[PDB]
């Protein structure tokens, strides 16, 4: 690793994600290879989220990757938003197809004709379905690995309810699960909010979101999203059922959709990584502990070296007995300093050093990757202390990022205050009228050199909006404190 | 209740059963089908078994892009020539024509191997063992059939690269018996391990191994899983080369395998075990292993009954038996019987008021319909017993069929007779592509011709020395399994 994270964030990021062997570049731009080191993180997130939504009654399934032209168009706001980046398959071989078919940018228009077929009565609701699949949004803007890509992996959940209340309840349950993914799995603090009218999902009624802050770049990013679509899709696809209390009254299903993508890993990189490379939260780390033999003096007896390799394997089995994911790196090819650096780059939480003296002093050394602190631990305590230390790394990482967010998110009540705070690389909760025209005016007059976008309306703002407060536009009364910033 | 009869109209029976069991929904684009939860759970059961197994072998999961460049797509010529007609091309985003068309993967050799070339520099960088669960597209214009032959399907594809040929060779057989376990221990389907002929092998591979299942209802056989030794065919083309100090200055080409298994599995399960009442789920893969159904339906009597049902539910979740209590009051018991029979749940546990008061219940096996009265005591015992017995039963009934329908013939006269019987045939075979073409042509001439299925590792007989191929002109190389196929 050669570029410094605070000097050039993009070069740093690219260096870190490739040299940790998370990402390989592919010869089609905006498409990247998820190598096992990153895919294992996606799999940990999947293990957690899948079990949680199972408890909520959601079931997994798989819908086709192709959308017909007429299905894609039924909900005009939604297709108006997505149409410019829909990839169209037009031949197979040199044989033109009968009709162009589109690759799913999002599966509402794939799934909801099916929903309409399956909802025949109030007993068929609710329908709670989820799929883990890939989608394509073929924008021409510059792509960025993990954060903004042309193909990405994700989950998308789609549910249909008889009543608005059960649907509004699910929206928030899911959004809290996303917050749990970011905060408990990835040790990333997030702000829960609602999108403004301009930023909400096209076709939906309201969008709830979690926002993360990346202090290196001073910019925020959406980490997850949970929409209430209301009846805007069920009216276009005729997902209908007869009202049970009133005969012949056809009702339209109330719908939500919600998605979470591999953006998660990029945020985890941008937030925790440092100038030695990746830093993996223990809860998602592929390897949690790497055992590395040191000493190896060359005047060591064959008896001594064989006994040290033995002791390393004793540690390995020890840690496996208590469910710690542990790799012993007993390769004679590379030097110990080499391996130290190699596993630091990948961000293994703990490096476990065993050397001939500590080996017979009944102890070993643990090195935390987050703080760099070396600890000497007696053999006896290993699995206990190591687990206590993995816990402490998780906490420590979360805490640091929280201190970042608390320091870098502040209130401002006028446009001048706002502009200067924003220009110090912070995000700002300002009083806002909610109007698209004023949001555009903000983005215009506030131009790391782009105008601020609205990021969300927090469920729990920093200040209480005082009666009669006017927006930053000055022309209209303010409706809510809203988090604004520069954005990925 | 099911309408069509398997032995009368197999295609209609199949469509009826896959839709009414709520496995498949149709899509407005022909050739693509919706896997609903009931089918997807079977896929996920296969997924869990196979994932654990290949992990013990040192394969890791990953995810490669869906799109291939023209340059990459053509670098190995035999492979590209075989797949090009069925490759779907993206040509525009929105109303914007792309400068270069790009292709959707029909298989991911040409996505993955340019990366393999960058990762390999020394023998220490080997082996590379990567697997991906993903979707592929093969846009063929023949008529699709759900699960069996679709234009989009889910699969796993494993790709391995090794410094030496012996390691590669070992892995091909390891993966192939994993596939055989998936079929024989999970879906209760017997299969034939063998080698593809030169006409049927993976284009640009060295050799292809395969497992074939037999579908007695149609009389046809189907490939179920595939494991290819690619040799150095692709690494020479994508320059996956390494230096090893044992052989100074020689750039050495990696030895490579690829291996794949698809949702076709589920369809073969359906074709093999389904009956005229609908799907029949093997206990090992069944989403729901036992469905508890309250029968009958005062109130203290009603409430007591939903409660004893929930009692059985908690007791069965205790012992990791996958169980549903269908306590919906908006559907009658008969409706529920029919519904879960259509979905093939292995065991129906009926609780009526009389037997609730008599500390007993009734278990009904889906595969034989046989009803058994059971004490409340043995619910965790006898049920676990019965499920196990159902699994073996499905397997043994399947095997009988295979062993009755797979026979030897050593002359074309016999071969044709037995083939028209609805059976599959092992014949002495020269191995040549022309002979195989001719077997197909004349077996249709004298409603489709027979194709080579595999060359069995363990044939039914051994070839007499000096014996001739069933064509007469060339010495037979091996016994080869022929038959009509999907
Ligand atoms: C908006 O101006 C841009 C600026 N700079 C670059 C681009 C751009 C460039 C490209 F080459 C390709 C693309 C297309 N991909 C994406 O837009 C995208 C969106 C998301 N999203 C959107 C919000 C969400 C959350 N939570 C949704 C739940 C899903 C989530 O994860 C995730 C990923 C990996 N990719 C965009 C666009
Ligand atoms: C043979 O002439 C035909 C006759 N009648 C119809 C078609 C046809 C019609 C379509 F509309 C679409 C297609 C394309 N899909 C497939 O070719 C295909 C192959 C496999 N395969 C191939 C062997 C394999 C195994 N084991 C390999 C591991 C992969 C395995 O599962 C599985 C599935 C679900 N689909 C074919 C073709
Ligand atoms: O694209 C989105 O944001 C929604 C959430 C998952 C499905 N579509
Ligand atoms: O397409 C096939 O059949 C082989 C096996 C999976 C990858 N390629
Ligand atoms: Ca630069
Ligand atoms: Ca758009
Ligand atoms: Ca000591
Ligand atoms: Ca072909
Ligand atoms: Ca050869
Ligand atoms: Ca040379
Ligand atoms: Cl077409
Ligand atoms: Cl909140
Ligand atoms: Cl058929
Ligand atoms: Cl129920
Ligand atoms: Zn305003
Ligand atoms: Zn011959």
């Amino acid at each position: 690793l050669e570029a410094k994270k605070e000097e050039n964030l993009a070069d740093w990021y690219s260096q870190v994600i490739t040299k940790s062997e998370m990402i390989e570049y592919h010869d089609i731009s905006g498409c990247y290879i998820l190598r096992p080191w990153a895919y294992a993180i996606w799999e940990a997130i999947k293990d957690f989220f899948d079990a949680e939504i199972k408890k909520l009654g959601v079931e997994n399934c798989y819908f086709p990757m192709f959308v017909s032209q007429s299905a894609l168009e039924k909900e005009k706001t939604h297709v108006a938003d997505f149409a410019p980046e829909v990839a169209w398959v037009t031949r197979s071989g040199k044989t033109e197809l009968a009709e162009p078919i589109a690759i799913r940018p999002t599966s509402e228009t794939v799934m909801y004709p099916a929903y309409a077929k399956w909802v025949q009565s109030h007993r068929d609701l609710p329908i709670k379905l989820n799929q883990w699949c890939n989608v394509v949004r073929w924008e021409f803007k510059h792509p960025q690995p993990f954060l903004r890509t042309r193909e990405f992996l994700w989950q998308e959940g789609h549910s249909a309810f008889a009543t608005m209340e059960e649907a509004a309840e699910e929206v928030l349950q899911i959004l809290d699960l996303y917050a749990q993914v970011y905060e408990e799995l990835l040790a990333i603090p997030v702000v829960k909010g609602r999108k403004t009218e301009k930023e909400k999902f096209a076709g939906g009624d309201y969008t709830t979101t979690i926002e993360a802050f990346i202090s290196a770049s001073g910019r925020a990013i959406q980490g997850g999203t949970s929409h209430h679509l209301g009846q805007n899709f069920s009216k276009m696809f005729e997902i209908v059922f007869e009202d049970p209390k009133i005969p012949g009254e056809k009702q339209f299903a109330y719908q939500n959709s919600w998605g979470l993508t591999t953006r998660t890993i990029g945020v985890m990189t941008m937030v925790h990584g440092d100038n030695m490379g990746l830093v993996l939260p223990p809860r998602v780390a592929c390897v949690q502990v790497v055992i590395i033999p040191c000493g190896i003096t060359n005047a060591l007896s064959e008896e001594d070296k064989e006994a040290l390799i033995a002791k390393c394997n004793d540690y390995r089995r020890r840690l496996l007995s208590v469910n710690i994911r542990v790799r012993a790196d007993l390769r004679d090819n590379y030097s110990p300093g080499w391996k130290f650096n190699h596993w630091e780059l990948k961000g293994v939480p703990i490096r476990l050093e065993v050397g001939p003296r500590d080996m017979k002093s009944c102890q070993f050394v643990a090195v935390r990757r987050d703080t760099g602190e070396k600890l000497t631990v007696a053999e006896n305590e290993a699995e206990t202390k190591l687990q206590a230390i993995l816990e402490d790394i998780q906490v420590t990482l979360f805490t640091r990022a929280s201190e970042d967010l608390k320091t870098h998110m502040v209130v401002a009540n006028t446009m001048e205050d706002f502009q200067k705070i924003l220009d110090s690389g912070k995000i700002v909760q300002i009083p806002f009228c909610g109007e698209i025209d004023c949001e555009d005016w903000i983005k215009k007059t506030t131009a790391p050199s782009m105008g601020a976008k609205s990021l969300c309306i927090p469920f729990k703002p920093l200040c209480e909006l005082q009666p009669g407060a006017k927006c930053v536009c000055g022309k209209n009364p303010a409706k809510y404190y809203t988090l604004f910033g520069r954005s990925y």
